[PDB]
């Protein structure tokens, strides 16, 4: 029965027990390193928002006893005899699923974060502990190579934040230079959004409801132009400019400005999820055919391609560096957004073996 | 201008039309001139009619969708000869010289200017005489009859267009269509010939019978039944929502597969309600389309004449236009109202 005894590789991490979401030192156990396994040592893992939902059970489907970790890196251990893309010694990244049925149109198209089937990390779908362990072991192919000129601390929310935001800019021909694209809210999203958007050549706006990110925006970002949403003069002159719109305000907001400020053919993205809904008038749309489109998370194509893309533009996170035993003050903070802008437990250094 | 022409026109924001005598210009080099055989009309000449939106220019002549016979033609002009047959659509030319035109999507120019008048100060085709740029005019094959096709050049194009530029002509896709009315039965047909699986989505029970016997849809949902509606979700590329009325797009969005897309063409006055889980939990988009541009209304028009694809259409004589009017208003028409200017379009008494 005991997690511990189920598998012969021995791991321990920090587990919610219950709908409280308290993390605790947790023993559990996972396989042996496989043929085609990557097995590592845990450095760095992300955590936000998403933790802090499914912790406390807010959608009333999670599995206790839950151990988070969707966007970790560390070192490898050890390889299975047909592994190609590592050596022990490498550092490897993983994301939000290690697997997937392998057999659907999604996963043949290199597309199996949409597989029906998809095999979360943290085993919110199926059964499975996250990376906040010391231990991690994956199918190859759900491993990211990960290159030595890309910061391990930093990074590892790209696997998480970064991703979400690439994916949308390349899906939707974002990604172009010379492009006007905005990004509404400067948050965990939204700031690896602007270095994203930067780096492919944008001018950039930043869109906020808030002044005092103007500055912020403009010394630290090298953002272009800053629109107040709350000042109609301001987003009226700025009227049919836009080519796309990266959309992370997680705040109940309108969205026909928005789609004002698109030019003809021009892609609202929405990345935040206000709890109310948005009100779209057909006429918005029709208009020089906008689109407004959802997007979460990417393909294992996409998420080697932007780790590839963020080394080689030395793009990484604003990250608080955290002590494991820190876990649940961090949760509190991510409830009221007091962290710019994502945490990372630093579990090599500060995870003791109980 | 010196061609001497006659029409039918409105006035006043009654909507009432009555006989009405204009002038077009001669014959450009880069023009061509065609003697008017039929003329569709549509909601939105309801709408302009009656000033539903407030800036109508009056007097207004209606006719956005025409087809005819060329009479004369330009020294430059390539396209056409004369006896030919052609087309013209909901737009007569644009800025040429923008990003929008450029491209080849110059009907999102904001410089463009509508066959009817509405955008520029024009009259529209329900008259005898038509002249064009031979840009904006379809080259008309034989096999594919005038008063039915003619309606093509507004609601099939503009179903036609987002099925093409979505991805959602390719042989084999899951293609809902919401909504069995002028846009929907086009919608239908035009999935056909590119070999999707089609669905409707509709309230009406009456349109589950029409959809299977009359277009041979595949599966049908009610979508006031939330039973049958759980059963399909995930399964749908596309949809092609054509409904005008206020309805709720969450359905819809639950019914499509990861990354698939929803087109809104219908403009209830209700707007949308969605919740950011139901765009997000998959990665679906929602866009708008009316229209398009004439590299692809050029290119709607080869694939039905190759495909056997008309309208449904009651034709008309002129003097029905008024009653015709409240019809569209009731939505009582099997699906498009196409004048014959040809036979019944009487010339004015001395
Ligand atoms: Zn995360
Ligand atoms: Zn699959
Ligand atoms: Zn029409
Ligand atoms: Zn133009």
């Amino acid at each position: 029965k005991s997690p511990e005894n189920v598998y012969p590789v021995k791991t321990f991490g920090f587990a919610a027990k219950d709908s409280s979401g308290f993390f605790s030192p947790f023993n559990f156990s996972r396989r042996a390193t496989g043929e085609n396994d990557v097995q590592f040592k845990v450095l760095y893992c992300g955590t936000c928002n998403y933790d802090l939902e499914m912790s406390t059970n807010k959608f009333g489907m999670t599995k206790y006893p839950f151990v988070i970790g969707h966007e970790i890196v560390g070192v490898v251990t050890e390889i299975g005899s047909k592994v190609q893309k590592f050596k022990v010694g490498d550092k490897v990244g993983v994301g939000g699923f290690v697997g997937a049925c392998e057999k659907c149109e999604m996963c043949v198209n290199g597309v199996e974060n949409n597989c029906s089937k998809v095999e979360s990390t943290d085993g919110h779908f199926g059964n499975n502990f996250g990376g906040c362990c010391n231990i991690m072991v994956v199918n190859e192919k759900y491993a990211v190579v990960w290159p030595e000129n890309l910061p391990l601390h930093s990074g590892v929310p790209l696997l998480c934040a970064g991703i979400t935001t690439y994916s949308p800019l390349r899906r939707y021909g974002l990604d172009k230079p010379g492009l006007n694209i905005g990004i509404a809210g400067l948050g965990g999203l939204g700031h690896l959004a602007i270095r994203f958007a930067k780096a492919f050549g944008a001018k950039v706006t930043l869109i906020s409801s808030s002044v005092k990110k103007k500055r912020e925006a403009l010394e630290k970002f090298g953002v272009d132009s800053f629109l107040l949403n709350s000042n109609p003069e301001e987003m009226q002159g700025a009227y049919g400019t836009l080519d796309g719109i990266i959309d992370t305000m997680p705040v109940a907001h309108s969205i026909v400005p928005f789609l004002a400020l698109l030019k003809p053919l021009g892609k609202l993205i929405i990345l935040g999820v206000p709890e109310e809904p948005f009100e779209v008038p057909a006429p918005a749309l029709l208009m020089g055919g906008k689109l407004i489109a959802g997007s979460a998370a990417g393909s294992m194509k996409e998420t080697q391609e932007m780790i590839d893309f963020a080394a080689k533009h030395n793009i990484v996170a604003d990250v608080e560096v955290i002590p494991i035993d820190y876990l649940n003050t961090a949760m509190e903070r991510i409830k009221n957004s007091d962290v710019k802008y994502r945490f990372v437990i630093d579990v090599g250094n500060t995870l003791k073996s109980p």
